[PDB]
């Protein structure tokens, strides 16, 4: 999948609030195809609907927290290469460096200016040649 206006975005947070964020973050920048999750377990079901090329998610969550997620994703053969950026209030090191060795594409920390997460997407976009 490529980074044009097609790419289909999994946003996933057990908050709408901040589900919002993202999703019209995404609309500023041109992606206007973004479905939304809840938890770890609605996402692999959206996942699993097909036609996704990039997941943003959330760590702290019922059912399945995102590391979870993100683990599940990279353990999947029909998915294990999906971009996975990490957004969540976790800051400590013991929490970047356990979602990083379990593949996270890229971390951003709440709270985040709407510029840093442009940034992310677009190192994430530069690394996997999207
Ligand atoms: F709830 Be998340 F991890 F910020
Ligand atoms: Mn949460």
């Amino acid at each position: 999948h490529m980074a044009d206006k097609e790419l289909k975005f999994l946003v996933v947070d057990d908050f709408s609030t901040m589900r919002r964020i993202v999703r019209n973050l995404l609309k500023e920048l041109g992606f206007n195809n973004v479905e939304e999750a809840e938890d770890g377990v609605d996402a692999l079901n959206k996942l699993q609907a097909g036609g996704y090329g990039f997941v943003i998610s959330d760590w702290d969550m019922p059912n399945m927290d995102g590391l979870e997620l993100l683990k599940t994703i990279r353990a999947d053969g029909a998915m294990s290469a999906l971009p996975v950026l990490m957004v969540t209030a976790y800051a400590k090191k013991e929490n970047i460096i356990a979602a990083a060795q379990a593949g996270a594409s890229g971390y951003v920390v709440k709270p985040f200016t709407a510029a840093t997460l442009e940034e992310k997407l677009n190192k994430i976009f530069e690394k996997l040649g999207m």
